[PDB]
């Protein structure tokens, strides 16, 4: 079953930091913090990973999954990014948003929306977010964890024990988060799109 990890929203303990990317680098599913509620993370490459976030999430069919960076340059790795995208998400990370873009060779074809050969990237703004990624070297495949049917985020530790103990590799107690999902915006066309309004201020893309 999963394995528990209370890690520090400012201060993360390093040891357990090292422990989760392990989890991660094993194929494991993880469930950690973000700035935006809690999310589920796992290894890009990873396929049944994949799959098991993908059942958890049920994600939706057209729905992008997400790729978890550590800043803008990663994510200009991943995804293309002309002048105006660049200009677009600069003032705006890290945190609040995911950033609908077309993804670059480096991102599994099995990870792209099969019409638009897109994909959701992500900066978060927290530690323990941050410090995973670090300690991992590389995007995390994510998504965001939505109670389903719901248009919100777990932000319940416990809550989200009771519900994925036997469905996730470990959970990581970051604190009790808000439940507001990211503002999502797709930039793949010449005119951003507000896909979904979330925390982030939509003014900027309008």
């Amino acid at each position: 079953m999963s394995q528990f990890f209370y890690i520090h929203p400012d201060n993360p303990q390093q040891r357990l930091i090292n422990q989760a990317v392990e989890i991660v680098r094993k194929g494991g599913v993880i469930v950690y913090p973000t700035d935006s509620g809690y999310a589920l993370g796992c290894k890009i490459e990873d396929k049944n990973a994949m799959e098991r976030i993908c059942r958890i999430r049920q994600l939706p069919d057209g729905h992008n999954f997400t790729l978890m960076c550590r800043d803008l340059s990663e994510l200009s790795t991943y995804s293309f990014v002309d002048n105006v995208a660049f200009r677009l998400m600069k003032n705006n990370t890290p945190g609040n948003y995911t950033f609908i873009l077309k993804g670059t060779k480096e991102v599994p074809r099995r990870l792209l929306q099969e019409k638009r050969k897109t994909i959701g990237m992500r900066v978060p703004s927290n530690p323990i977010a941050q410090a995973l990624l670090e300690a991992l070297g590389e995007p995390m495949l994510s998504t965001s964890l939505m109670l389903p049917g719901s248009e919100f985020t777990e932000s319940d530790p416990e809550e989200i024990k009771d519900r994925l103990e036997k469905q996730v590799d470990l959970i990581i107690h970051g604190g009790y988060l808000g439940q507001k999902p990211t503002t999502v915006i797709d930039l793949t066309d010449d005119t951003p799109v507000v896909v979904r309004e979330g925390v982030g201020d939509v003014k900027p893309f309008l």
